[PDB]
């Protein structure tokens, strides 16, 4: 990367905000995935949207790949600079604006996390529900199409993104639903906002997100329920959903996951396949829901509920940190995570099969999941220096993904494709789907410089 180009970058953002130092590039060449670190040639921190546009235009017209970088908590190698280029760390634009409590909406820049937004919303009666366990950039969450434990009731990012501000690959500024617009529904034109949700930085740079806010629940109760088997827990989950209990959270942990979370949180739940549950409503609705849900879990062999302000906070903090709890089983390890999502009536088949295959395999794994969505993750620990283990893990993940596809499902419910699921995506949507996705990529990024090598 030439001196002249680096100085042009410095003219846009300032010398402190451009670095070609190896350590800085290495820190921005990987995420939380096991994908190999691939450092960008430079890291750049733009300070406002005009600077993002100018950096994009400089890179694009000079043939230099662009890698958008939020908080680096992705798990599919989205930020790995597989073709080098300029990593654009967006987190210095960290402002909340256009808070409209009367409309239930807010605009956030990439440096705002869910924790920051909800802290700024303390005492407002509103909150933002989509809750990855990581302290992630909200614009990064829009880019990956994230969900979370609350999505079963309150929706995913796709359900809660109203508008996006996007710097297109050549630097043009696009407000996907129109500048300053926010509303509950529209039929106006083609829905551009949905195209950029889940685009993972391959179609443009999200420089602000307009988010739907939600009313705080009148009352909340959390609980845990232990089961004798995976299939008892998952049958209970499906029956709760088919009974239309409007649970706020319903999360599955197998016995391995539950042991791991116990060791990492000083929770002390029975080591068994477990559901973590949360209910929102008034006192009358909560009593109604709790007794319907207890009846269903009891029918399938669930233990009595173990009840959970500080204790529900510890419960969900343990769940949110499940990734790190699993990693702490074998220290020094990395991990790959699967993320399939299937029609809910097929969830018992595939979760039980996954448990049986983990146990039959020489591999170690923990199972945890947003099962209210028909979604779950297998966390598969890896020795970073064991190439034989690595391709056995990758074969296990690919076979699980193909089983989900055979059941009518998708290879990823929330994490995205990045580097790891590109072949599974081709199988999932077939040749006309792939070509159509490619056509969209090419019209927005003709030179192919917008995070190359990802998704497609
Ligand atoms: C402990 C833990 C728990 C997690 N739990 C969940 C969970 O429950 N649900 C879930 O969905 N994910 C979860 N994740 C994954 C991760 O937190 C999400 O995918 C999150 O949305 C990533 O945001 P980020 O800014 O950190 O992404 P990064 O790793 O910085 O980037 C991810 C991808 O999006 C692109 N990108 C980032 N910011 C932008 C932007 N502003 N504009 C355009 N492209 C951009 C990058 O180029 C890359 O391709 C978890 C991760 C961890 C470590
Ligand atoms: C980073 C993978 C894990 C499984 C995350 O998705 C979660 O649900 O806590």
């Amino acid at each position: 990367l030439s001196q002249d180009f680096v100085e042009a970058l410095k003219a846009v953002v300032g010398s402190p905000h451009v670095s070609t130092a190896s350590a800085v590039r290495e820190q921005h060449g990987h995420d939380e995935s096991m994908h190999r670190c691939q450092p960008p040639d430079a890291v750049v921190w733009p300070q406002n949207v005009d600077q993002v546009s100018r950096v994009a235009s400089l890179c694009y017209n000079q043939g230099v790949p662009i890698i958008p970088f939020g908080t680096g908590t992705g798990v599919e190698g989205g930020v790995c600079a597989v073709q080098g280029g300029v990593c654009i760390n967006l987190t210095h634009m960290d402002q909340i604006t256009e808070l409209n409590t009367e409309d239930f909406s807010v605009v956030v820049e990439p440096g705002v996390t869910r924790k920051a937004l909800n802290t700024h919303l303390r005492d407002s009666g509103l909150w933002f529900p989509v809750d990855p366990g990581a302290d992630a950039s909200l614009c990064g969450m829009a880019a990956t199409g994230a969900s979370g434990t609350n999505a079963v009731r309150y929706g995913t990012m796709r359900d809660n993104v109203i508008n996006l501000e996007v710097v297109l690959p050549d630097g043009r500024l696009l407000h996907t639903a129109g500048r300053g617009r926010h509303y509950r529904k529209s039929a106006a034109g083609y829905n551009l906002t949905g195209l950029f949700v889940g685009s993972e930085g391959t179609l443009g740079i999200i420089t602000s997100t307009t988010l739907r806010l939600h009313p705080a629940p009148e009352a909340t109760v959390a609980a845990t329920c232990a089961f004798p088997s995976v299939q008892a827990a998952v049958d209970s989950t499906v029956q709760i959903l088919q009974a239309a209990v409007p649970v706020a959270r319903i999360e599955f942990l197998d016995d391995v996951m539950m042991d791991a979370c116990n060791r990492h949180s000083k929770l002390n739940c029975p080591v068994a396949p477990t559901l973590f549950l949360e209910f929102h409503g008034s006192q009358q609705t909560l009593a109604e829901q709790l007794q319907r849900t207890e009846a269903i879990t009891q029918d399938n062999g669930g233990s009595h509920f173990s009840w959970a302000a500080e204790k529900r906070n510890e419960l969900w903090a343990a769940r949110h940190n499940a990734w790190y709890a699993a990693l702490a089983l074998s220290p020094g390890s990395k991990a790959y995570s699967t993320d399939v999502c299937v029609p809910i009536s097929r969830l018992p088949e595939i979760l039980v099969e996954t448990k049986e295959e983990i146990k039959a395999s020489k591999l170690t794994g923990a199972i945890v999941g947003h099962v209210g969505d028909g979604n779950f993750a297998c966390i598969l620990l890896v020795d970073p220096d064991d190439a034989e283990e690595q391709r056995r893990v990758k074969a296990f993940a690919e076979n699980l993904g193909r089983r989900a596809l055979a059941l009518g499902g998708t290879c990823t419910g929330e994490h995205g494709i990045g580097l790891g699921k590109r072949q599974l995506l081709q199988e999932e949507v077939g040749p006309v789907g792939v070509e159509t996705m490619r056509q969209l990529k090419n019209t927005l990024d003709p030179r192919g410089l917008m995070n190359p090598g990802k998704v497609l």
